[PDB]
């Protein structure tokens, strides 16, 4: 993948049964270079009969999206409101105010948002506690992935909620997620179960740095204040600014029923096309170690690398304790569990 640019797979049934090993084959292909790719699961696989039962579901801290600012510069303010009912939800998602504009094409719905992002400010009902696949379904459970992060609820029994356990997001036009990496720079999974699709960019975790140096250019009071603002998760930068800038980026559109992936130190963003709803949570490999170690936390969601350190790098423990351990991450190399597909 010489030019990092987002890739889609399709896995057989047989291919969806194990997880990790289809995170470690992906790798192989060279998908984490683009930092996001997509995976479309086996026509077969349902992980709900019906979504036409969660109309009270509640939503309890839905945030009105307030943008401010202009030139491609953005940030943006999440108001809390008072709880509602996926049903209020969608009778204002669907309304003539918040409903999505007419497009003929994806750049022209991409022109819209650009244009008024900063205008009648929508409603997310992002961080929605909760799983919506029913409890049989074994293939890419969200609720249990039974990857190597597991680890820590394992010997604690420590939950950070969206991070080892399932969110729910419910959209509507324009609602939007801003510039970041996960939380530790952990790998993510986001299922859209219905609904308007979700546009993803994505920018190459080998070019992670070009973004953060940029932000920092423009935000000059936010890096004196913080040693990772962008985990704040309010910075809104156009793909116009990101050319302008050279900093190479990818695109993509995931519609209901597909999956994405965000691999470690890979910097996204985007928006709700309109009403929709999807499901996230982190996961790991033995190649996010190393990023977990060496993440730049908010210095205003810790995991003690420990037990991961311990486990799976005992011959480099001892160098790592001590301030030694002057490892430096390739990010072309794929996870160690992809070697039985080289
Ligand atoms: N670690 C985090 N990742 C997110 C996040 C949200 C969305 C969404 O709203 O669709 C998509 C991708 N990442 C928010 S906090
Ligand atoms: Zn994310
Ligand atoms: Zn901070």
């Amino acid at each position: 993948n010489p030019s990092a640019r987002i890739m889609t797979f399709y896995p057989t049934m047989e291919e969806f049964r194990n997880f990790s090993r289809y995170i470690a084959y992906i790798e192989s292909q060279g998908a984490h270079r683009a930092g996001l790719a997509k995976v479309v699961p086996p026509k077969e696989w349902k992980p709900r009969a019906s979504y036409d039962d969660i109309d009270d579901l509640v939503i309890p801290a839905p945030i009105q999206q307030l943008v401010t600012g202009q030139s491609g510069l953005f940030t943006q303010y999440n108001i809390q409101k008072k709880a509602m009912t996926v049903r209020e939800f969608r009778k204002i998602a669907n309304s003539d105010k918040y409903c999505t504009p007419r497009y003929s094409e994806f750049e022209e719905l991409e022109r819209k948002y650009w244009k008024n992002l900063t205008f009648n400010p929508p409603i997310y009902g992002a961080d929605v506690n909760g799983t919506l696949y029913e409890k049989h379904v074994d293939e890419w459970n969200i609720g249990r992935l039974r990857t190597i992060l597991d680890l820590v609820e394992k010997e604690s029994g420590i939950t950070i909620e969206g991070v080892n356990t399932p969110y729910l997001y419910f959209g509507m036009w324009k609602t939007s997620f801003a510039w970041h990496t996960e939380d530790m720079d952990l790998y993510s999974i986001n299922y859209l179960h219905f609904g308007e699709p979700k546009s993803w960019y994505s920018v190459p975790p080998e070019h992670g740095k070009r973004l953060e140096r940029l932000a920092k250019g423009f935000f000059p009071g936010s890096a004196q204040s913080c040693e990772a603002f962008l985990r704040h998760k309010m910075t809104l930068i156009s793909p116009l600014m990101l050319k302008k800038y050279g900093i190479p980026f990818d695109k993509v559109t995931q519609e209901a029923g597909e999956f994405m992936i965000t691999f470690p130190y890979g910097y996204h963003a985007g928006f709700n096309h309109g009403f929709n709803c999807a499901e996230s949570t982190n996961f790991a490999t033995r190649r996010w170690i190393e990023y977990g170690k060496q993440a730049v936390l908010c210095s205003c969601v810790k995991i003690s690398m420990d037990v991961f350190v311990r486990k799976f790098q005992p011959e480099r423990y001892k160098l790592w304790k001590a301030g030694k351990d002057n490892t430096v991450i390739d990010h072309t190399l794929p996870t160690p569990e992809a070697a039985e597909f080289l």
